[PDB]
């Protein structure tokens, strides 16, 4: 099947994108904040379902790719840009693990048993040991001549990981993930400030609003330090407004679709903040950045839906 | 007049250095650790008063020229040194607001209604906004070619508004600011070290110091990170006294008097370390840096009024 | 004679990898952790006798070669690997200081005098003030033509410092070096991302397992600072052995003796930690590390007592 080998890797960044949704409107159904909207827990659970299938369907599709065209992920994972989208296979599973919907969780059973935390971090860890070992010893790969927006996609996997492990009850690990994913944003965050694309270029606003949820995760409350990266993360988040003021043009991708994660992880961390500190103004900024973000998923998910049809029908 | 397209920005820096010198003298009146200290609270009430006509004076000034030959401004604008002198008519703002004589405040009234933090931190916000992007998307400002030690001067401004958005009240405001700012310090100060003029090499003094006392404005006490901001500025200038000595030359400019507003805030900050951590060994670091700012501060001065009446009197 | 001439400055590392050995045998005896190791506070005391007859050696060696031939460590201090290694006369200084023997700590007497931490910070304190300063100030010697992983050895010498201050008593003389470590480390850490040997490539773990017993020692517990960097520490040590399996080669050099005082403080930090986290993962993390680090120790002894014998005999 010729059709594979033009399967791109990018294509976990619709799954990334919608699971992390699932997430966000499980947040608004149970957050002690946004009670004032009448929102089902429903709609996190549809969300998630169709979450899971796109990720199972992208899943075996690249499986078959991969077992069938081996020398074509070896070009793809060779790649400056399209290594770090090696990532997402397992951060959206990991998204499917925080965001499981409470209508099917087992009731009295096990709290998410702490194996789904190994064998869905386990495949990250391992790829994250190669390429931060590759950014010190490589000698065409070193982090300053790949360093790119999109290099913020093997960091968020460590605070990704965090939240799943502060779920499953592992805290140290949780702590763990979040030092070597801290120690090596800082790291990145310098060297892309050395050295204008619309939808991965704001890989920026991901990355401190994980770091942002997953200490808010580990340690209880909203401490002061998921407040530093979350004020860091909306600082990003305004200040990419206001280049890309929304009106890029006539532009809607499967590269697009992950310019929905890092508004929507985005949007969670506000919601986060607005139940750590309940004022008027904070509540409307939560309920404007989750209003923002899942009306961006919902058009561009009513338009993949279309494109997808109206192919051949 | 020929005499307004040679008055430069940095004569800002004038009111800038003058202006937080009412700041410290308030404290010295007002801490109870400089208690032995038989100082007077008329005295911050005079020198901010100096401050202030000084301010409107070289701020009516300033709005003349830009007013009237706005070709001046956007050739001093788009330099690489010159450009961010255009925070401190905001910064020596922030600090007239932070310093007002508790003579001069209203007594049984509006404790420094937030108005006065909103319409002095906006426009240099915008500005920050506009400078932090071009960091990023810059082709030929980027920092990497422009990163010089008056890049501080744009950091500073963040913990600056820390400070009086926690007089003010909103703390919250303060938090966000201080993420913003701290963020950006690790960013200029990394790559300052990467890549020797006297007075304004000095700027490495002034952003800790400053991110200590907004920490300490913001959480009630000198809490380990107030600490490691302030000890990292007291060894920024215990590391300057040594290569210039003090004996640079002579030399006596408004460049020069760029070289109080560092040391006054890092003998701000000791002050409030000295009424934090009460010895001895403390105290008298805190009286050293306090008459050794303050003495730099007073011969500027009283250098300044003399060659201002000896031009042609 | 012509011997001294041919004496390395990195004969010092015998020494602070020695040194680091009794600290680490110290903490096993007297660690409420590791109290199933029926471990005798005897050990501790003969390798810290074997440190200090070692140290006292190799340093009038090297005040006899410094006071004969001047011309030769001005040779060896304006090199760009060889100057980080003048601070390891000083760090295993520091490390006799902080593991002095129970046994031979004098009973109900002055408790660790704060001179010892003076005489033996100060001229760390002194050569790092003069470094840190050229690190900006230099022409060729700046850090972005110097920047090495020995460079590493500048940083540590601070947090060992802040541990013998914290022992001595002035916690506030340690928080200032902790201060003055991070914000330098921090530098380092990023300078090396963007630019294999074998051991002198592992003081990546030497600085952030001693930035995790600083935090430790001077503020009371393990309390998330010394965990991230702890937890930095352990990625850094994990992801070494991983490139550098341990078969790297016949090789053993005094360049390989300090490939043991990384591992020792890495063997250090876990100890604390394990004494904090009281697990059985941790608690054999802790015995693993302790185990590998000090067979290393030992074997790289076993082998220097040998050739130093079998030379001429
Ligand atoms: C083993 C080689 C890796 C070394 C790194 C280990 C991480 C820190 C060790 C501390 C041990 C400890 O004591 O805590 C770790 C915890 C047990 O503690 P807890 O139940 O959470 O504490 C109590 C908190 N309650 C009361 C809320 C429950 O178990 C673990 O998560 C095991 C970690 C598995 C490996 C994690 C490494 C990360 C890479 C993932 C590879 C699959
Ligand atoms: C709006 C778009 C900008 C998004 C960033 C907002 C900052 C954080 C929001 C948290 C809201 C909150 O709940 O706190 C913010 C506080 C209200 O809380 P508080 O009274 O201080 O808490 C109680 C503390 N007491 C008990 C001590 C009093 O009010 C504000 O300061 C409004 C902030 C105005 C905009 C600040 C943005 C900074 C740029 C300046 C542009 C003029
Ligand atoms: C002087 C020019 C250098 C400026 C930097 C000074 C460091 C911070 C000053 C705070 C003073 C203070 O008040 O604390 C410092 C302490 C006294 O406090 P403490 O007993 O530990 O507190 C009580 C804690 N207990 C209750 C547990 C005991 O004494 C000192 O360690 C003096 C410091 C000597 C110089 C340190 C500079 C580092 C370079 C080393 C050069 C030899
Ligand atoms: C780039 C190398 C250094 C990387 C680390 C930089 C920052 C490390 C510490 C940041 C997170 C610690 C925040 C402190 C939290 C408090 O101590 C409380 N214990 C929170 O529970
Ligand atoms: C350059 C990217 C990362 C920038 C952020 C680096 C450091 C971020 C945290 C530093 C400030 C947090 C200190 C922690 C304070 C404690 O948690 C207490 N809650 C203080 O109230
Ligand atoms: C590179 C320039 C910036 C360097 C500093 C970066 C991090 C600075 C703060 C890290 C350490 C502070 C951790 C906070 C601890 C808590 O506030 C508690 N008070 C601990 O006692």
């Amino acid at each position: 099947w010729p059709f594979l080998l033009r399967f791109p890797i990018g294509c976990f960044g619709v799954c990334l994108g919608l699971g992390s949704q699932a997430i966000l409107w499980g947040a608004l159904a149970a957050s002690p904040a946004m009670r004032f909207l009448r929102v089902t827990p429903m709609i996190n659970l549809a969300v998630w379902l169709l979450a899971a299938a796109v990720l199972a369907a992208t899943s075996v599709t690249y499986a078959l790719k991969c077992v069938f065209y081996f020398e074509a992920i070896r070009r793809e994972f060779f790649h400056p840009v399209r290594v770090n989208f090696f990532f997402t296979p397992s951060i959206a599973a990991m998204f499917l693990a925080i965001g499981l919907p409470r209508a099917l969780a087992p009731a009295d059973g096990r709290a998410m048993h702490p194996a789904v935390w190994c064998a869905s971090v386990a495949p990250l860890f391992a790829l994250e040991l190669k390429i931060y070992g590759q950014w010190l010893s490589g000698g065409k790969r070193r982090l300053c001549k790949v360093a790119n927006p999109s290099s913020h996609l093997s960091v968020v996997g460590n605070f990704v990981g965090a939240i799943l492990a502060a779920r499953v009850g592992w805290v140290e690990a949780g702590k763990f993930l979040w030092a070597i994913g801290v120690a090596h944003y800082i790291v990145v965050f310098v060297t892309l400030y050395q050295r204008e694309l619309h939808p991965v270029y704001s890989m920026f606003i991901a990355t401190p609003s994980a770091a942002s949820l997953a200490w808010a995760a580990i340690y209880g409350s909203f401490d002061a330090v998921a407040r530093t990266f979350f004020f860091m993360a909306l600082f990003l988040y305004m200040s990419l407004v206001v280049r890309i003021n929304f009106f890029r043009g006539f532009r809607f991708s499967i590269a697009w679709w992950s310019y929905t994660f890092p508004m929507t992880t985005a949007s969670l961390a506000t919601v986060k903040y607005a139940e750590a500190v309940p004022c008027f103004l904070s509540r409307a900024l939560a309920l404007s950045l989750s209003l923002m973000s899942t009306t961006m998923v919902s058009l561009l998910l009513v338009s993949t839906l279309l494109h997808a049809f109206v192919w051949r029908s």
